[PDB]
């Protein structure tokens, strides 16, 4: 069970998708964290540059770590477990289309499913989980954590 033996922890987006502008991309992104700290003791605080505990990026195929993303559809994103360097961090696949919208593919669903591993959590076979293997569309206005995913993080934390 890797999980952050910190409660406070901070963010950095790397670089930003041409999708979206980067105010919706980091409102997509901030709203993803809130779902998680609302059901658990973790508070989330960005930077603007310097080492933060989750790095996030929008790379392309080969972006370093062994992990290569594919073009459009496929796969979305990856984020790893909890840990130092790489551990917590969240990769998007520059290649999608990220959207605000119902539309494929809404960024703040994929945010909010990549944070839960970054978080320690990993997929559930609940169809109505966040963190099921596969994306669905849901209503993202006033959008809240699924009880699925909700007894999940406070089964690691509190
Ligand atoms: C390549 C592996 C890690 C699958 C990858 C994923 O689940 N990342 O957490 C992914 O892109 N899954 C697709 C099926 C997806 O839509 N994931 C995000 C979603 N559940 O919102
Ligand atoms: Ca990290
Ligand atoms: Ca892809
Ligand atoms: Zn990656
Ligand atoms: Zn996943």
């Amino acid at each position: 069970n890797p999980k952050w033996e910190r409660t406070n922890l901070t963010y950095r987006i790397r670089n930003y998708t041409p999708q979206l502008s980067e105010a919706e991309v980091e409102r997509a992104i901030k709203d993803a964290f809130e779902l998680w700290s609302v059901a658990s003791p973790l508070i989330f605080t960005r930077i603007s540059q310097g080492e933060a505990d989750i790095n996030i990026a929008f790379y392309q195929r080969d972006h370093g770590d062994n992990s290569p993303f594919d073009g459009p559809n496929g796969i979305l994103a990856h984020a790893f477990q909890p840990g130092q360097g790489i551990g917590g961090d969240a990769h998007f696949d520059a290649e999608e289309t990220w959207t605000n919208t119902s539309a494929n593919y809404n960024l703040f669903l994929v945010a909010a499913h990549e944070f839960g591993h970054s978080l320690g959590l990993a997929h559930s076979s609940d169809p109505g989980a966040l963190m099921y293997p596969n994306y669905a569309f849901r209503e993202t206005s006033n959008y809240s954590l699924p009880q699925d995913d909700i007894d999940g993080i406070q089964a690691i934390y509190g």
